[PDB]
DNA sequence: CCGACAGCGCATCAGC
DNA sequence: GCTGATGCGC
DNA sequence: GTCGG
């Protein structure tokens, strides 16, 4: 309400940079501007005011001046009207159709879901699945269903092998009221850094979840990452739930908690902890925390047996996932 | 004035 | 057949 | 597009 007109503007501009211009850094640029503006607790009155925010520069300030004085942005209006650009932008909403496939399709007259349905032979497997669940995938997942999806995932994982450790991360683990998908982090004691993976630890879990008909489709699957589709069993009385996106990553046990830390987020929080970790003389990524020598050389990964272990290393009090908004 | 902006697993394409 | 590049999603 | 070396 404060600046929703501005952030919608910037978001639309962002999508067009990503899907049509293929300028991924401009996409993140506009997105970064939209975020910071979303958090500014004042109704912006001028481009110059906005420019004071980190991530808002000259150009976006000019655009805000124009939107403020007129209620629209000329570039955006033109783009909206544009047949090619809007079709290209629309097709990328299909999972598996990126900017390049979307451009190709539109070049050959394929520009609607209907056109996609009429040329299914020109779609790979991932795209067909995305096409199939176009509507369901754009739906959000209420926490209540996320909790009914977790039960299922934790139950069947333990059913396969009770030494398995599984953690539903993402914004769900931070307490969020809804989710966009489900991100599962999987480990097993038999799988470590310098070790075997019994190259079937992941497959086994994916198989069992297919068995009880939770996982309904597969977008991709290897020895360490599964990307797929799942669906809560329908009540017997009422509407069947929409199909959801689920990812499952098998991680080495000695890297599990760094992984859980990282995929729990949030992104802002990961930025801070890693920045703090550096100032404290540690380097933190997805996999490990390592000490930094005097000449800047990273030593071997330190032992980690919980999220808290990491916090202790960099001398900060353990923060609850609920409190990692930033 | 100009390069960074995250980077990696998996599917599939390009090319040998 | 293979390796390496690209597209994609996260 | 924005930031910063
Ligand atoms: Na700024
Ligand atoms: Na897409």
């Amino acid at each position: 309400t404060l600046n929703g007109g501005i952030t919608d503007m910037l978001t639309e501009l962002a999508n067009f940079e990503k899907n049509v211009s293929q300028a991924i850094h401009k996409y993140n640029a506009y997105r970064k501007a939209a975020s910071v503006i979303a958090k500014y607790p004042h109704k912006i009155k001028s481009g110059a005011e906005a420019k004071k925010l980190p991530g808002v520069g000259t150009k976006i300030a000019e655009k805000i001046d124009e939107f403020l004085a007129t209620g629209k942005l000329r570039k955006l209006e033109k783009i909206r009207q544009d047949d090619t650009s809007s079709s290209i932008n629309f097709l990328t909403r299909v999972s598996g159709i990126g900017p390049s496939a979307a451009r190709k399709f539109v070049d050959e007259g394929i520009k609607t879901l209907e056109d996609l349905r009429k040329n299914e032979d020109k779609l790979n497997h991932h795209q067909r699945i995305g096409l199939k669940y176009f509507g369901d995938f754009e739906k959000r997942i209420p926490r209540e269903e996320m909790l009914q999806m977790q039960d299922i995932v934790l139950n069947e994982v333990k059913k396969v092998d009770s030494e398995y450790i599984a953690t539903v991360c993402g914004s769900f683990r931070r307490g969020a009221e809804s989710s966009g998908d489900m991100d599962v982090l999987l480990t097993h004691p038999s799988f470590t850094s310098e070790s075997t993976k019994q190259p079937k630890l992941l497959h086994q879990v994916v198989e069992q979840l297919q068995k009880v008909h939770f996982i309904t489709d597969t977008l991709s699957k290897g020895e360490t990452k599964f990307m797929g589709v799942c669906q809560l069993p329908s009540k017997n009385d009422e509407k069947e739930y929409p199909h959801r996106r689920i990812d499952i990553r098998l991680i080495p046990k000695d890297q599990y908690y760094c992984g859980v830390l990282y995929f729990t987020g949030s992104d802002i929080f990961n930025k801070n902890m890693r920045a703090h970790a550096l100032e404290k003389g540690f380097t933190i990524n997805k996999y490990t925390i390592r000490p930094l020598g005097v000449t800047g050389v990273a030593g071997e990964p330190l032992p980690v047996d919980s999220e808290k272990d990491i916090f202790d290393y960099i001398q900060w009090k353990y923060r609850e996932p609920k409190d990692r908004s930033e």
